[PDB]
């Protein structure tokens, strides 16, 4: 290690990802007791990643740790509690940074529990929806940016196709998603014009074959899902080559049509305009 | 094609309306003949406003103060507005916390209070509307920003407020279509406009063509009025070119397959 030196990112890094890219990165997941989160924890072990992995359920949580240290996790922790409390989210970033010496990659995938229903008075949904979803996402990411900053690390915020249009049955947890985007892709443009070299990746996501999603779904939205394994793979490189958007779903015509070339184009206009230097 | 006669008589609700964007919507809605009642905090900017609105020619011009951080407040001033013109046509939701252009570092008390203000209320104003816009086959008209659709720095919390309204309001959009709930909900998307908060704001930060608050309110109006599911008004062409996204329409036509409604 100290006779050790060099780096895995050359010519092609930017459009090439190799498992050995994640090799000894210290990567916090969040929502990783169950379905995309707990198949992140379950790649990032196997590259060599050192990981600590969050949720509610500390038995749940016990297992994905056990089974990331067989698949050769350079080291796997857990840190449980509820993303509803925002000193928890706080304080779990300072300990999980503790616990590795440090932060690469800190993977923000985490929502509350939420079922296809049409919006008729539930505030207490759209409240909590935009707490667990948003505001936890935001604390995270202001305890994190310090380490992130440090080694010029990178957030994944994981969203969905109903983050980027519009779907009924979803309006508090696509409000919550498209959010998500506003939030994420304006401190993007600051860090830019800030020099922070911290990279951003927006994950926009299909129908994903989780348990939650698969019963959630069952005699109301009959659409194709995309493996979980794959996903959450794809997050990763995502993530890792530093790429602004992924995108992941099963139809070839929403890959073709879910970009926006004329968002790009605006933002690129209106990006001379401000005089931000004050 | 739009007629002032499309508002003279109806019963119309505006927040944020004591100045800016939202005071000339009164103006233009007193003008046309309609029954009003403003909202804001300030008793005195609003009673101002009641006063000049009458004078245009407003069938009632009516005002309730109180801060949208209340969500009592903005649940019961639409029972106490509706109460005071007999019933509801058109909900315009405008108001937003006060904002400035700054970098996001740690201000998590700003975050929580854009997404509160900005975009809660109006979840709570609206369902507290949807009773009497139902009986009246009404509109809800929701004022947003180009921040609403594209990434812009300086305005972190903001933007999320405006993607979030765009989220939300475009999901029951879909909800009521299949639900053959006859409420429209146009979303306002907006450039920078002449109002003196906005150009004290962006002094010294941005010197673009401040297009006119006046010609803005009317175009709301008439978004509102014809039932547009979207509006934008900014004062370049490339904006008006760029902004549309026909490609998230033909996404939202080929999901829309995908649903059982008939439950
Ligand atoms: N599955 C899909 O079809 C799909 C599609 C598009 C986007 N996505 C996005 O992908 C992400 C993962 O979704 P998924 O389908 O994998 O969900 P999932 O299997 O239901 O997992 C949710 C995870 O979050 C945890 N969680 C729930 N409530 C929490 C709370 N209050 N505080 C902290 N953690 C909480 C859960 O464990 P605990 O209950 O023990 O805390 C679990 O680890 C979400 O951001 C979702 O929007 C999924
Ligand atoms: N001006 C622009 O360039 C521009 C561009 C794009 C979009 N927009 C959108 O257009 C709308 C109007 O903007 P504007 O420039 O006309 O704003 P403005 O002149 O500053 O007016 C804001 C209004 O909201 C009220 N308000 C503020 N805080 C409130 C609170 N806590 N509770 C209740 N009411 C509150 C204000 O009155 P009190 O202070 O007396 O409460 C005022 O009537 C907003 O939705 C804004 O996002 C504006
Ligand atoms: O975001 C998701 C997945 C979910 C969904 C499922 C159908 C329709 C909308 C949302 C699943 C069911 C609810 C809402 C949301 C998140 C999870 C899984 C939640 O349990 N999609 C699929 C579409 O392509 C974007
Ligand atoms: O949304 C607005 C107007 C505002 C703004 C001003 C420059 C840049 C971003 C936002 C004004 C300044 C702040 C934030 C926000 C809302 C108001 C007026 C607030 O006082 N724009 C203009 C741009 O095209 C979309």
């Amino acid at each position: 290690a100290s006779m050790t030196g060099g780096q895995q990112m050359g010519r092609g890094s930017n459009e090439e990802f190799r498992p050995e890219m994640l090799q000894g990165k210290k990567v916090i997941v969040t929502g990783a007791s169950k379905g995309i989160g707990r198949e992140m924890a379950y790649h990032l072990a196997k590259m060599g990643a050192h990981v600590v992995v969050t949720a509610r359920s500390k038995e749940t949580l016990q297992k994905v740790v056990s089974h990331c240290l067989e698949l050769g996790a350079a080291s796997a922790h857990y840190i449980a509690g509820t993303m509803e409390d925002m000193t928890f989210a706080e304080q779990f970033v300072a300990q999980a940074g503790k616990l590795m010496g440090g932060l690469d990659m800190l993977i923000l995938n985490h929502i509350t529990n939420t079922s296809l229903n049409l919006f008729h008075d539930d505030i207490h949904h759209v409240r909590k929806s935009m707490e667990v979803n948003f505001l936890s996402y935001v604390v995270l990411t202001v305890a994190a940016l310090p380490m992130l900053k440090q080694s010029n690390g990178s957030i994944v915020v994981v969203s969905s196709l109903a983050g980027k249009v519009a779907y009924p049955m979803v309006a508090a947890y696509s409000a919550s998603k498209f959010a998500l985007d506003g939030f994420f892709s304006s401190i993007r443009k600051e860090y830019s014009v800030s020099r922070v070299n911290v990279s951003i990746t927006l994950c926009v996501l299909g129908l994903i074959d989780t348990e939650t999603a698969m019963k959630a779904v069952s005699g109301i939205v009959h659409m194709q899902a995309a493996p979980k394994e794959e996903c959450a793979l794809e997050i990763i490189k995502g993530g890792a080559l530093r790429q602004e958007e992924v995108y992941y779903d099963s139809s070839r015509w929403t890959t073709l049509l879910i970009r926006n070339p004329c968002r790009k184009i605006l933002e690129e206009l209106y990006s001379t305009s401000y005089n931000m230097d004050r």
